[PDB]
């Protein structure tokens, strides 16, 4: 209806700025290589030892993240042994592709979501266990990721926060900033705007900062039942815009039998996010049907590997958002170019 009209303006408005400059009149090419903003999907260990969902994911997405692989959990699954090999591996995987690869996690504040031996440990030795794995993790991951999904969750646990205060979680941003100060620090969370927590959200937000802990870029985790609705989304993204810090909406997935509502489901969020000027970002939380942690009622492609009606709105959606054209004046997205010298064209300047 009405909101994708809306939408669409704010895109071209936000996402795209104006070309042929100089560092002419008649007839050139302009193709887009690479794409600023993210278009992204969580990566697991099918990506070791499956070449298919390997070839797909390099196909479909520019960013990507661990759904386990860098979980403190899966790092030491014992205290002291420590392992990073899997995740170094992926890693190099990105790096081959150029895919940047968002951090995540260092820590998770559910108790559901660390490992069970810190679970019966006395507070003091918790944070010995805290202290080595920011600090065993923050280096070896030292200029690796884009971007770190410090700590998880926060309005939904207490297992750090209840045997250290709130003052544990400016300690986790501060000393992250420390050893890797490239990284952007992010707040995740869920129910924000699938739920209407966006108001609790923000003054969370609001809270650490004011503690002095340098969060730096807002993740929403976009975690849907079976409806997506485009305004409320955009509204409840507008309450989190009010803190003049980028979003990302970091691990979206709905869930629905019928391919055509999810289809509808993921053209709500991504478009409507596009649309939104704070929002840098949209990474997808999996995408077969044989590797989806939603089951494959989440999925976009299917287990043998054909799309259905998710997979191939996701894949009309990519190719509007993506500037080809042979014509000396005009509308790209932000990016990379190919004319025909590559060419870059950055959000930096309104042009
Ligand atoms: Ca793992
Ligand atoms: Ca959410």
């Amino acid at each position: 209806q009405s909101w994708r009209k809306e939408a669409n303006d704010r895109i071209l408005q936000h996402r795209q700025r104006e070309l042929v400059i100089n560092v002419a009149g008649i007839e050139v090419e302009i193709k887009q290589i690479r794409h600023e903003f993210a278009f992204g999907s969580a990566m697991n260990d099918q990506v070791l030892f499956n070449q298919t969902y390997a070839d797909f994911f390099v196909q479909h997405f520019n960013w990507a993240v661990f759904e386990n692989e860098a979980k403190w959990y899966a790092n030491e699954p014992e205290r002291g042994k420590i392992t990073y090999e899997k995740a170094d591996a992926m890693l190099n995987f990105a790096n081959r592709h150029q895919i940047p690869v968002r951090g995540h996690a260092l820590f998770w504040e559910v108790e559901d979501a660390n490992p069970n031996w810190l679970k019966s440990l006395p507070n003091h030795e918790v944070y010995e266990a805290m202290k080595r794995r920011l600090e065993h993790a923050g280096n070896h991951f030292k200029g690796k990721f884009r971007h770190w999904d410090v700590n998880n969750a926060m309005m939904h646990g207490s297992f750090f926060k209840d045997r250290f205060g709130k003052q544990i979680w400016k300690w986790m941003y501060e000393e992250t900033k420390k050893i890797d100060p490239q990284a952007l620090l992010f707040v995740n969370d869920y129910n924000v705007i699938s739920y209407g927590e966006h108001h609790a959200y923000k003054a969370h937000i609001n809270e650490l900062r004011q503690l002095g802990a340098p969060v730096e870029a807002i993740g929403v985790q976009g975690h849907f039942a079976d409806r997506v609705d485009p305004v409320v989304v955009k509204e409840r993204l507008d309450v989190l815009a009010e803190l003049g810090l980028p979003i990302w909406v970091t691990a979206y997935d709905s869930v629905h039998p019928d391919a055509n509502r999810r289809a509808d489901n993921l053209e709500a969020l991504y478009r409507v996010a596009f649309s939104h000027p704070a929002v840098k970002g949209v990474l997808m939380w999996g995408f077969w049907a044989g590797a989806h942690w939603r089951g494959e009622h989440a999925a976009i492609v299917n287990h043998d590997w054909s799309l259905n009606e998710a997979g191939r709105r996701y894949e009309k959606l990519l190719q509007e958002w993506t500037t080809q054209r042979v014509e000396v004046t005009c509308p790209a997205f932000h990016g990379t170019y190919e004319v025909r010298k590559m060419l870059q064209q950055q959000t930096i300047e309104l042009d």
